[PDB]
C-alpha cells in the first residue's frame, strides 16, 4: 500500500516550508512506507539530478546511516540535499572543502585538529561572557515593549558565541555577523539578493589574515590552538581555517537562532511547560527544544555502494536523505513525542544528527547558549505573548522563521 501523498509530493520542496513543517505527511511515511523513493521530475531535484532520493524516516535508519558513515558519504554529493534547481554541479563540489563535506580519511584529520581547541574547557570558558550577553539582550528587547522575537531576542546570541569562541574583535563582529547571515535562506523571495558564494569568498579572506595576525599574537581563544602544529606538526593552514570559519559561520548561526524562535513558540503554545520553565529552569528544555526546533530538517549521504537498510536495497550512487524532523518524532523511540516535555531524559533526539563520525561539534554550545538565553527571558519578560502567526522561511532543508511579533510585557 502506497503512502497517503499527492502525487509528485518532494519533503524537500521548499514551498512547503514557507509555509509549514509536513508533519502529517512524515507521520504516513512512518507508518506506512518507512523508507520511501522521494521521486523528482527532470530539472525540479534541487540541484542533484539523479531522479530522486530515499526519505529515511525512522530514528534508528537515521542512526544507522549516519554510523556507518563507510558506506554513505558525505563528500560524493555534499549533505545539504536541496539548491536552487539551477545551481551549477561545480557551486556544489567547491562545498566540499568544509568539513561537514569531507569523508575519512580527510575528514578525520581535520575533526582531530578542530576539536584539539574546540573542547569542553574551550566552551565553558564563554558561559560568563555569553550569560552577561543574554542578560542584556533580553532587558533590551523587553524595554523596547513588543517587537520582533527573531531579531531582537533570537537572533545575536548565537552570534556572539560563534565571535567569542573565535576571539573576533568588537568592532569586527558585524561584518562577521554579516557574513554569515548571507550564507543561508537564499530560496526566499525575502534574501532574493544574497550571495552565499560572495560571502564565503569574503568571509574566507577575512579569516585568512585573522590567522596570520593570531599566529603573531596567541590569545585566550581557540585560534591560537588551531592554527598551531602539534607533535606531528598538523594545525590547519590559513586557508583551512578559512573554510573552518565559514563552517562555523553556517553551522552556528540560523541553526541555533531557529532553536531559539521554536522553543518560545512552544512555551507559548504549552503555557504549563512555560510555567514550570520559570520555576525550575531546568537544563533538559535545551534538548526538548531542539528535538521540537529540528532546525536541520534534513541532511543526506550518498551510497558508495549498494546497501540493505531495514530490508530496503540501497543502489550505489543513490541518495539517502535523512528527516530529523521525522525521526524527532518517532513513536518507536518518543514517549508522546508530541508531547512538549521539558523534563524529558534520556532525550534520544536527533536535532545534532546521528550519532557517529560528523556528530555537530558545537551541540553543548548550542545547549548552553540556548539555556542562557531562556534563562534570561525568564528573568526579563516572563509575561510575553505572541502577537501575530510567524513568518517562516522558504527552505528545503533547514527549518526557519524569519519574524515573529511578540508582546514582551504581555499587554
Ligand atoms: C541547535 C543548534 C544546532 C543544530 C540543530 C545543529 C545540527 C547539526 C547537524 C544535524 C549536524 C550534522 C551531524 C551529522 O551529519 O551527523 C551538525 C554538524 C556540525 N555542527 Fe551543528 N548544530 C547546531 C549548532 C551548532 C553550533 C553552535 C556550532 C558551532 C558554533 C555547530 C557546528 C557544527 C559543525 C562544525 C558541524 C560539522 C561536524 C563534522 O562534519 O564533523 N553546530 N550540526
Ligand atoms: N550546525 C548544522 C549546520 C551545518 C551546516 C550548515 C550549512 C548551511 S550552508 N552550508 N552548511 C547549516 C547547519
Ligand atoms: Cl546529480
Ligand atoms: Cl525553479
Ligand atoms: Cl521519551
Amino acid at each position: 500500500p502506497s503512502p497517503n501523498l499527492p502525487p509528485g509530493f518532494d519533503f524537500t520542496d521548499p514551498a512547503i516550508y514557507a509555509e509549514r513543517l509536513p508533519v502529517a505527511e512524515f507521520a504516513e511515511l512512518r507508518s506506512a512506507a518507512p523508507i520511501w523513493w522521494n521521486g523528482q521530475d527532470p530539472g525540479k531535484g534541487g540541484g542533484f539530478h539523479d531522479g530522486g532520493f530515499w526519505a529515511i524516516t525512522k530514528l534508528n535508519d537515521v542512526k544507522e546511516i549516519s554510523r556507518h558513515s563507510d558506506v554513505f558519504s558525505s563528500y560524493e554529493n555534499g549533505v545539504i540535499p536541496r539548491f536552487k534547481n539551477d545551481i551549477a554541479r561545480e557551486d556544489i563540489e567547491v562545498q566540499r572543502f568544509v568539513m561537514l563535506n569531507m569523508d575519512a580519511p580527510h575528514h578525520t584529520r581535520l575533526r582531530k585538529i578542530i576539536s584539539r581547541g574546540f573542547t569542553p574547557r574551550a566552551v565553558g570558558r564563554l558561559h560568563d561572557e555569553l550569560q552577561e550577553r543574554a542578560q542584556k539582550i533580553a532587558a533590551e528587547a523587553a524595554a523596547a515593549g513588543s517587537g520582533d522575537f527573531v531579531e531582537q531576542v533570537s537572533c545575536e546570541l548565537p552570534l556572539q558565541a560563534i565571535a567569542g569562541l573565535l576571539g573576533v574583535p568588537q568592532e569586527d563582529r558585524g561584518k562577521l555577523f554579516h557574513w554569515s547571515n548571507e550564507m543561508t535562506g537564499n530560496e526566499d523571495p525575502e534574501y532574493a539578493h544574497i550571495d552565499p558564494k560572495a560571502s564565503s569568498a569574503e568571509l574566507i579572506g577575512y579569516a585568512m589574515k585573522m590567522a596570520e595576525e593570531k599566529a603573531k599574537n596567541p590569545a585566550d581563544d581557540i585560534v591560537t590552538q588551531l592554527i598551531q602544529a602539534d607533535i606531528d606538526g598538523e594545525k590547519l593552514s590559513d586557508d583551512e581555517f578559512g573554510f573552518f570559519v565559514v563552517m562555523l559561520a553556517v553551522a552556528g548561526n540560523e541553526t541555533t537562532r531557529n532553536s531559539i524562535t521554536q522553543g518560545m513558540m512552544a512555551f507559548a503554545e504549552h503555557p504549563d511547560q512555560w510555567e514550570l520553565y520559570k520555576k525550575v529552569r531546568p537544563e533538559t528544555a535545551a534538548d526538548e527544544i531542539v528535538r521540537w526546533a529540528t532546525p536541520v530538517t534534513a541532511f543526506q549521504r550518498t551510497a558508495l555502494r549498494d546497501y540493505e537498510l531495514s530490508g530496503v536495497q540501497i543502489k550505489k550512487g543513490q541518495r539517502v536523505v535523512m528527516f530529523y524532523r521525522s525521526a524527532n518524532f518517532d513513536e518507536e523511540v518518543f514517549q508522546d513525542p508530541f508531547t512538549f516535555n521539558i523534563l524529558r531524559n534520556p532525550n534520544p533526539h536527533v536535532g545534532f544528527g546521528g550519532t557517529g563520525a560528523h556528530y555537530c561539534i558545537g551541540a553543548n554550545l548550542a545547549r548552553m547558549t540556548i539555556n542562557l538565553i531562556f534563562n534570561a527571558v525568564a528573568d526579563h519578560m516572563p509575561d510575553l505573548k505572541p502577537i501575530s502567526a510567524p513568518e517562516r522561511l522558504r527552505s528545503g532543508w533547514l527549518n526557519g522563521i524569519k519574524h515573529w511579533q511578540v508582546d514582551y510585557t504581555g499587554r
